[PDB]
């Protein structure tokens, strides 16, 4: 705990210059979509032992809320993410609910 004026850091920072020589800073967006396949791998990996968790209707109604809670995190970036991306986290959440679905056939009543 220095607690002293770290100005030295403003020195390093003349570094962004060697930056500018290169393509336009557009790409560095490219870094966030790592943020989203981590946030989405371990959201979709919840769902998936919820559901396995569930003993009853109530419980497996409460994993659909979770889902459709998934599908909204692509919703806000869909312009940013790539075609592949995009319909990646959007088709994996299909994958998901039928797990679900194998469980409610035998969980809720038949015709």
């Amino acid at each position: 705990m220095p607690e002293r004026l770290q100005r030295r850091e403003q020195e390093r920072q003349l570094e962004v210059e060697r930056r500018k020589q290169k393509r336009q800073n557009q790409e560095v967006e490219k870094e966030n979509s790592h943020f989203f396949v981590a946030t989405f791998a371990r959201e979709r990996a919840a769902v998936e032992e919820l559901l396995e968790r569930a003993e009853s209707v109530e419980r497996l109604e409460e994993a659909a809320s979770r889902l459709q809670g998934l599908q909204k995190l692509i919703n806000d970036s869909v312009f940013f993410l790539a075609a592949y991306d995009l319909r990646q986290g959007q088709e994996a959440l299909a994958r998901l609910q039928a797990a679900l679905a194998e469980r409610r056939r035998g969980l809720q009543p038949k015709k």
